[PDB]
């Protein structure tokens, strides 16, 4: 009922923001259900996606396709929208690397929510943006779908709209023939909150140690290279700060590497959810694999990243199987129960066990906190077209 | 929470729609609750009210005030919106008598809705709609509060949304030298419907031989007279039409000869609705008073009209202990066990026994069909500043 | 020059917007210079055409630039539909919305512009929801449309016109067109106070009741688009449209003197030049009859040679020739330069689709007159 | 005449639009001839103006034309304070959305306009909205504004510039104005890519430091403007302003010249012009200092004279004097007239509000320069 209700209250205003309802809305109320958000929350975020994220949509440029993604713990699972924003004039030459839709969808945002800040988005537009005619150099440059450099995350917790961003180092680094990684820390280096806080320059530092020698000291693009910064729209002084790497090769030994910081984590807290990271690599037999460095600011001492496996390619039958047996070595009974079914129910259209594109990314995570969690990206479009 | 969550979710392109929210949503939430529509359509009704109504409000140029009523039989309460819709350029040169909004509005409602009709409202449009340079001339001849040629009303009945068209007949009299009677009826005589259903004409004839020694011969606008013609945007063999007289005197006689027809109309069904007419009327002890003769094809008979009592000036106080009188009177308990304290909750921020502008139009009908039936008009903004 | 200064000033809102302005303005610019339009009008004219119509155009029948071409002047002309942001979805499948939105904002531009014909129509002619969703079963996927609307170029301002067709209604209630087309027309508020217009109507009505179908067929000749001016209803030309795939010197003179009712000089001078042009010389044939409040007499009709097909170096020669015909030496001699230059970025020599009606007329007030009509996009792709 | 063709053909969405228009695009259209701009150049920007200006302008610092004069020729320039549609409410009481909705609107109209600089400002000296809300507050309420926007109409392009105020960011983290300027400067990534640039600021803050305040109070001289061009950042001119009360000859000396750093006859001749002009003639006086990557040197600033309050007859005779002193007879016999001409709605000699700023400035390479700023809105209503 509620996307229902909201396409009889407001219509569209053309067909794509039609299309793209038709083809996402219901998969978003079910996954809204299934995590056990109230009525009234459904209604939020829906109102929310149909009058803000839909005309953020474009056409149904070259893209990563929207998508739709579960954090699982044991406690709870929350809900989150990944999208490229397109601005009318994308991949003219007006606009060649979609430089605009992202802001505009933000400036709305900022508008509309309490908490919502652009310091750090206009600060990492600042340091890796780039001019029209920078922007078409690096479109000669780059792969067809690679023509962006933003884009956006909505986290859908407590109630709440938190929203996210990444940006791309890659443009900046062909067209100003510039090792990635030194425009990365230069950019990151430059924050006002950067100048303030001893504990993040350490803790940078430190990552910047452990980086040098695995990523390019170069101008190449030869992986593993430090290809996205993520930032949270709130204040500077609580805002995650992210570096993520993208590589090609994975395997149990560089899993280790990347996970412990080539040794310097050795704590149990670490080892139980490398573990825990090596099971879960053996029961996939497993696009670029991410490593995800996550910094605080008053936080001085890395934490182990968040792994990204690419999962486009592999059956999602498989992979349904694969989550439910590795849900039960976790004993989240519970989630490992309903996985399936649950799954099924999100993507009626489909028989997932014909399709290989649904689950898109799984990423893995542990904090000796908060506990272990379990990140799941779908291809909403693929399971509903 | 529907009314709030809705704002929260949607936010506002400008101030004066926040301010038209914040004066009227709340009201239109607890209007909705109180007459038993489900969640489900409260969000339905606040949302299409938030994108559809809101932009057509205007700035919170002479219009009447947006109107809630509640339509009160002993079954059920349906709620009704009645609005000028209020154009970007209403009342300067580029656009007298507003002549633009109301349109602008349906046009929208034909895209969201599919049982809505235009043909009707471009039918009497052709028929009592003016130029430009005959609009100037009718806002010199004009008090400077009717400078408006259309309004709308958006019935909320069965999960629907029902558009209803009124057209005012005065500027055209003024700026043609037409007597009211004459277009009225040009008008209506002129539709599809007309040439192609003997019943309609035989009903509208009989009006018509009412009528002609009431209303004026000539071109005057003196009162009573055929001021407005009612249509609903549906079909026009399904369409209800409805002529409204306008007139400043009303007393028992007047009464009598307008609910019957001057003796034509003489039936049980007809007498127990004068009954109940005549002490609401000793009730009250009571802008102009209306009637409204509906029609609609395939019918040849006339039935009783509706009257519409002014109540602007009068203590809201009094009028809520009226009509828990009046509601004893008819049987209806329920309804008098609840009216005042509803009426409370619909408008916290005022003490309804000082104001004297929050009723404004109290409607009476009956039916030997549906039934006896209330119509009360809020004024929604005097019970919110 | 002109069309470049409000690319480089303006913009454009999105990348369709832009290639219709690629793909006209430069050629809508040319017509106006070889027009003698002064270069404010010119400005006026194309920064109208940026704000208005470009978002009226839809994504990237065609878009027309018409002449109107006596010896005195050429007067520019443009023909379009209107494409509403939901045109062929369910939610408006005959694109209703379009042209009144384009109508409606035209009436807080211009002072002399009126709505009234418009919707009286709208309300006669057009279709509910229901009724246009079975009309796109029985009709070809291009002629999912009801109206159509032209804006004369004239005198320093736009005067729009607008065009109904009848079939949609014909088809979905399953009436004859010609019985619908002379309804609504009968229906006006004009109709019911002008004894001049319903005796001209009349005599139209006789002439047409045998040689159009009595039947609901869409066959030809049929009655198939009614044109209004938007102007005050008492000064507003009504027009009806016959289309017809027949015609042969005598269909010409049945068509324009009205089976033998019109008789006079006037008239005759008018055949003896539309018998030449045809000499000289798919869709159909077109004829228009032309009506207005105070006139009881029918005129000579217009008529539209298609021209779809046909190779444009040769509908160019042929033109010269007919203008030689008419003592229009002038004409002649820049006809075929100034075509070129209109369309530099295709070969016209080579295209049989730029050049798309040749209407003609003949009044004895005002004199012969030549409207050509482009396909603007065919000219420029 | 352009800017009545282009009302003609573009209306206006709103009547507060067509209320700006009434009351500047003549008064634009005018001085744009004044200045020698070509026909088709007007109609540029003036379509440009009714595009993408007029909506930014909100309901009808007050809308400012102004004039750079030299020998040479004179060049126009439009100042604005965009304004957002929820500007000083509860979601926006700083107004600090409207400029960069119309910078990225300029952003893919225009080839050459980057938003680097724009961005890294924001980030530097904006605000959230719970800090914007604290600086309502603590100012007047007509300072309820962060950031205003300037597009000098050179050479047929339109260049935008922005200016960042200091002062919000000051009274909400109660942080002295010099160490949040510098700070927001010193972090830009040209600063730490150019050497010249860092040598050029740190001779401007030696200069500044015991000029104007240590602490956080917002008392003369202070350092309330940061100024850049919205081009790359390494062809970008930085801007920093100095506003105060007090100007003598001796203050004049002062800055002109760095408290005695800069000696050169240069210098000396465009601080006798300065001089000159002071004694020839309540907002506060502005004192600019302009810097560029690659240059280590310091030039003199620009001073721009607060004229609101005194009659603008006066400054007018006052500025033909002056033209006079120059050598610039060309310019002193036509200033009256063209001024009357501007503004023909109001007598010039009546009104005190009319010219707002006069801004001096001397180049050896290429001369003296006068930028005259006009209140628009004042000299029409
Ligand atoms: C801009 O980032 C992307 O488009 C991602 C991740 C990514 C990022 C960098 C890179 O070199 C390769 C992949 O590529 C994807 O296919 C994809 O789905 C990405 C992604 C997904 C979700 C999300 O919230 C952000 C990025
Ligand atoms: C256009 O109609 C109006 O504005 C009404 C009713 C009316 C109508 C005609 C007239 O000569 C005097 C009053 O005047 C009112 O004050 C008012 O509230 C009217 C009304 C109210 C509700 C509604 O749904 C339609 C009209
Ligand atoms: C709806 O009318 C059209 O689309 C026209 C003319 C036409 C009109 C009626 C008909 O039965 C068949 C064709 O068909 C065309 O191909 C065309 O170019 C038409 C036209 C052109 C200009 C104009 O102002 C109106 C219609
Ligand atoms: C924010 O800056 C302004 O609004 C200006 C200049 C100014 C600047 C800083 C300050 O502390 C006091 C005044 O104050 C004015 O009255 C005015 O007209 C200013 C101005 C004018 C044109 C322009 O391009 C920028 C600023
Ligand atoms: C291949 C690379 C480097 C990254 C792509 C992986 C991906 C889906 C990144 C977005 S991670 P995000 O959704 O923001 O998750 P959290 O870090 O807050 O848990
Ligand atoms: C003074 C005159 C003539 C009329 C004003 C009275 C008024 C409020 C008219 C709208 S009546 P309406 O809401 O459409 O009610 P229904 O007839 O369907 O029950
Ligand atoms: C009806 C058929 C088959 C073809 C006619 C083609 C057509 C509608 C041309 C426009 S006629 P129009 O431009 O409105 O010209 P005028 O009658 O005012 O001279
Ligand atoms: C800072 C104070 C008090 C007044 C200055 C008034 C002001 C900001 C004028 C604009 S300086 P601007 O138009 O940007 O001119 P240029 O420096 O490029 O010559």
């Amino acid at each position: 009922r509620p996307w229902q209700i909201l396409s009889q209250a407001l219509g569209f205003p053309n067909y794509d923001q039609e299309l793209w309802w038709q083809n996402t809305a219901e998969t978003l109320n079910r996954v809204l259900e299934q995590c056990d958000y109230s009525v009234h929350l459904q209604y939020k975020y829906l109102a929310f996606y149909h009058k803000y994220i839909l005309p953020s949509l474009g056409p149904f440029h070259g893209g990563h396709p929207l998508e739709i993604s579960v954090k699982i713990d044991k406690s709870k699972t929350i809900c989150r929208l990944g999208l490229q924003a397109i601005g009318p004039l994308a991949g003219t030459a007006r606009d060649p690397l979609n430089s605009f839709g992202d802001r505009e969808l933000l400036k709305n945002l900022a508008t509309l929510l309490p908490h919502v800040d652009l310091r750090l988005f206009d600060h990492f537009n600042a340091q890796v943006g780039l001019d029209r005619a920078q922007c078409a150099v690096a479109t000669t440059k780059l792969i067809k779908e690679s023509h962006n450099i933003v884009c956006t995350s909505l986290d859908l917790k407590d109630g709440e709209v938190i929203p996210k961003v990444y940006f791309s180092t890659i443009p900046k680094g062909l067209v100003t023939e510039t090792p990635l990684f030194d425009l990365t820390f230069a950019a990151i280096e430059q924050m006002e909150v950067y100048h303030k806080d001893a504990p993040l320059r350490t803790a940078l530092s430190s990552l910047k140690d452990f980086l040098r020698p695995r990523v390019p000291t170069d101008a190449s693009i030869t992986p593993p290279l430090t290809g996205l910064i993520g930032v949270d729209c709130i204040d500077p002084m609580l805002s995650r700060l992210k570096v993520y790497l993208a590589t090609f090769r994975m395997d149990l030994s560089l899993i280790r590497d990347y996970w412990t910081l080539g040794g310097l984590l050795t704590d149990a807290g670490t080892m139980k959810g490398l573990e825990m990271v090596e099971t879960l690599a053996k029961t996939l037999k497993l696009l670029p694999f991410g490593i995800n460095y996550a910094m605080k600011p008053g936080t001085a001492e890395l934490a182990p990243p968040q792994i990204y496996f690419p999962l486009l390619g592999i059956n999602d039958g498989f992979i349904a199987d694969a989550l439910v047996e590795f849900f039960q070595y976790m004993g989240w009974e519970d989630q490992a129960n309903r996985y399936k079914d649950e799954l099924k129910a999100k993507f009626p259209n489909v028989d997932i066990s014909q399709t290989k594109n649904v689950h898109r990314w799984l990423g893995v995570a542990y904090s000796e906190t908060k506990g272990p969690s379990m990140n799941i990206y779908y291809d909403v479009v693929a399971g509903n077209v």
